[PDB]
């Protein structure tokens, strides 16, 4: 057993608050974000060794990263971003920094008793998103 046990499986949105301001603060036009906002994801946490695969799926854009915690690599946001990316584990929380344009942005993923909760931070602006096993 091991680092992310809790975090694996196959988890689906059961509910969003202040997604369309994170959105806004991320860059994402108009019509990206009413289109994205629609989704309804399943998110599939996957570990093979050090390797941690997260897969979204959803109506909107399928997307995937695999990495292994504190090394950097490229990912392609659901909102096409092309974005240099570092997920560490902080204290039983998965800590996603995402670096392009000269910006930055945090995604928190953490598990709070049957719900893994995510949190998306844009400066001052926080969007969370509350996903169940599926
Ligand atoms: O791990 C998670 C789980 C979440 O539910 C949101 C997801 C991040 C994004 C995101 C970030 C920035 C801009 C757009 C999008 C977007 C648009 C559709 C679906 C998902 C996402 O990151």
């Amino acid at each position: 057993s091991h680092m992310c046990d809790a975090f694996v499986g196959t988890w689906k949105l059961v509910s969003s608050e202040n997604f369309d301001d994170y959105m806004k603060e991320v860059g994402v036009g108009f019509a990206t974000r009413k289109v994205a906002g629609m989704a309804k994801p399943n998110m599939i946490i996957s570990v093979n060794g050090d390797v941690i695969t997260i897969k979204s799926e959803s109506t909107f854009k399928n997307t995937e990263i695999s990495f292994i915690l504190g090394q950097e690599f490229d990912e392609v946001t659901a909102d096409d971003r092309k974005v240099k990316s570092t997920i560490t584990l902080d204290g039983g929380v998965l800590v996603h920094v995402q670096k392009w344009d000269g910006k930055s942005t945090t995604i928190k993923r953490k598990r709070e008793d049957d719900k893994l909760v995510v949190e998306c931070v844009m400066k001052g602006v926080t969007s969370t998103r509350v996903y169940e096993r599926a």
